[PDB]
């Protein structure tokens, strides 16, 4: 039988790898021989989920198995057994972590080509899921992977939904718990997501990169400095006033002027003023390729 069924049995629980609300993913063995020379995997199981969060859940799962991109994490295949809640999906195991860390552990070491690469993968990874008509809805670089050090890959589509063939964009109801400095004024306001609303979450990625994700200019770091002595003022109602008046966030002093001319198009109020990730593509492409 397919490849694609694991046994619950012969999963060997090791460790933590992420943790939300309603699941989380675990470093796993599947050994089947018993004898703890199994394929280490990474296993997303859901708790406190009721019916919206195994639909979800499912909905997850059948997006990812449909997925085939060097840029984007892989499926491996799911588990299951007696009673409820113990769905499991199986993936690849990436030992080298989440891209947010190793830019915080290894910044003195990696230039501006190497950013650039980074986010040529991410970009091309996001075209992918545009062409399947996917909205990630969580794009940040906490949920990118890194393969190598010169190769990144997407992961969490705990969030992914497709667009109907119908319609460009999906409304969601007033949801749990968003990143609210990643999420496009539309969808922070009106509850509003598309392939659109994600290059908004792109350009606060490429942010992230060209600050090797420290902590003192973080996305919250520099909106705690653009408020004034007022610290009382709700961070949402706030974010949405200033998105309105056309503030963003700083350029970084490792950005190129190109790639901050790329933020900013990011961020473009109207989401059809927005480029499209294949717009993107060839410049941060051209970028990469010309500082080799
Ligand atoms: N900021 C920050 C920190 C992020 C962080 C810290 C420790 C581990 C991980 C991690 N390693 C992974 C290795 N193979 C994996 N396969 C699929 C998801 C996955 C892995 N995840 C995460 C990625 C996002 C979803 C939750 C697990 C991320
Ligand atoms: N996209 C963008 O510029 N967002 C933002 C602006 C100010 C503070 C934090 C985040």
């Amino acid at each position: 039988q397919d490849p694609t069924i694991f046994e619950e049995r012969h999963l060997k629980y090791i460790s933590q790898l992420g943790k939300g609300n309603f699941g989380s993913v675990e470093l796993c063995r599947y050994d089947p021989l018993g004898d703890n020379t199994g394929a280490l995997v990474a296993v997303k199981q859901l708790q406190h989920s009721g019916p919206d969060q195994q639909r979800d859940f499912q909905r997850e799962i059948q997006i990812l198995k449909a997925l085939h991109s060097d840029f984007i994490v892989k499926y491996r295949g799911v588990s299951y057994g007696p009673g409820r809640q113990s769905l499991r999906l199986v993936m690849e195991y990436l030992p080298s972590g989440c891209l947010r860390d190793f830019l915080q552990r290894h910044r003195a070491r990696l230039d501006a080509s190497r950013l650039l690469l980074y986010s040529s993968q991410i970009c091309k990874g996001m075209e992918y899921l545009g062409s399947r008509r996917c909205v990630h809805r969580a794009l940040a670089a906490r949920n990118i992977l890194v393969e190598s050090e010169a190769h990144v890959k997407i992961a969490d589509f705990g969030l992914a939904k497709l667009l109907p063939l119908d319609k460009d964009y999906y409304v969601v109801r007033e949801p749990g718990q968003s990143p609210i400095f990643w999420y496009a004024p539309e969808s922070l306001s009106d509850n509003i997501f598309s392939r659109q609303s994600d290059v908004w979450s792109f350009g606060v990625v490429l942010y992230e990169l060209f600050t090797y994700c420290d902590k003192s200019c973080s996305p919250s770091a520099e909106f705690l400095r653009m408020m004034g002595s007022e610290r009382d003022v709700p961070a949402l109602s706030r974010l949405l006033e200033l998105l309105e008046e056309g503030q963003r966030l700083p350029a970084p002093p490792a950005c190129p002027a190109e790639v901050h001319e790329l933020m900013k198009l990011c961020w473009a109020p109207s989401p059809q003023d927005r480029p499209s990730f294949s717009a993107l593509g060839p410049q941060l492409d051209m970028l990469w390729s010309g500082s080799r």
